[PDB]
């Protein structure tokens, strides 16, 4: 005959809805509207945490059960350079998730708020070498993070980021900026071509040494202040120039070592890139002195 329906099942992450408050709306994501707010008593020895909501009431059950098993997926990760799941409101409506506030939003936003507007106006100067290379090690240690825990991204990217309120950047929820950067994406199955490797527009495969390659770009996309990468090619004609040797050029005033970084990553032969720990390994005599409480590189 057959084999038989999808359900969400309580656990450890359940928390009490009259434990939560919503405010400031963010934005809205596929399955609902997002918010900043406080979560009482979901961070150890923290009364109350600044947090944000990811909301499904209108929708189907079928919709917010999914929504839930995807958000769940977050549940496996314990890294400072990961934005975390703080709980879960399933019982009764409307359906909640409470994640880690990263209040100055997703990297690619971030770097484009840094660009200079076009009035008379005095304006800070690019991020400097040290700062670019701080945001490089913690992405990296995130990315190193999630290969130890047997994960391979497939979208990592600026927009994939997001920034702290302490200027932190980490590894972003997954799958909450796809639709509204729609143009980074090329339905070769949407995919971002961009910041894909030249196996991986080959043969549709993604290792963990092609979340490298994207992490040239990643680095490409800070030193540009997120400018759109092979900007004059169109989506076909990346696919050719990427799969046959072609390479990003080195931004105007980038540092050459952040370039040099760049370059290892895009190395055509994924056996010759740097693991993510290699990277980190050649760049933390450069990382601000608490990385070594924090990271996953310097941990047990
Ligand atoms: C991503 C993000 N954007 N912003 C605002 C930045 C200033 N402009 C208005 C947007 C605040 C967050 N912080 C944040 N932190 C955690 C999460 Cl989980 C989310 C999130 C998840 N899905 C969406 C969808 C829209 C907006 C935010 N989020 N956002």
């Amino acid at each position: 005959g057959y084999f038989s329906a999808d359900v969400y099942v309580p656990d450890e992450w359940e928390v009490a809805r009259e434990k939560i408050t919503m405010s400031r709306e963010l934005g809205q994501g596929s399955f609902g509207m997002v918010y900043e707010g406080v979560a009482k008593g979901v961070v150890k020895d923290e009364p109350e945490t600044r947090v944000a909501i990811k909301t499904v009431e209108a929708a189907s059950m079928r919709e917010r059960i999914e929504f839930l098993n995807e958000a769940s997926v977050m549940k496996e990760f314990n890294c400072h350079h990961v934005v975390r799941l703080l709980g879960v409101v399933s019982q009764g409506q409307p359906t909640l998730v409470i994640m880690e506030l990263m209040t100055r939003g997703d990297l690619k936003s971030y770097l484009r708020s840094l660009r200079p507007e076009m009035e008379n106006n005095p304006v800070l100067a690019p991020p400097s070498l040290s700062k670019m290379i701080q945001m490089a090690g913690e992405i990296a240690d995130g990315m190193a993070y999630l290969n130890a825990n047997k994960f391979v991204h497939r979208d990592l990217a600026a927009r994939n980021c997001m920034v702290a309120e302490d200027f932190t950047v980490k590894i972003g929820d997954f799958g909450m900026t796809r639709d509204i950067y729609e143009t980074d994406y090329y339905r070769k199955g949407l995919l971002p071509v961009r910041w894909m490797s030249p196996e991986s527009l080959k043969d549709g495969v993604f290792t963990t040494y092609s979340d490298v390659w994207s992490f040239g770009v990643v680095l490409w996309e800070i030193a540009t202040l997120a400018e759109q990468p092979y900007q004059g090619l169109s989506n076909e004609q990346v696919l050719r120039f990427v799969m046959e040797g072609g390479l990003l050029d080195k931004p105007d005033n980038c540092p050459d070592m952040l370039f040099e970084l760049m370059r290892m990553c895009w190395q055509y032969n994924p056996k010759m890139r740097p693991s993510f720990l290699e990277i980190i390994s050649s760049i933390k005599e450069e990382m601000e002195p608490g990385f070594r409480e924090v990271s996953f590189y310097y941990s047990e």
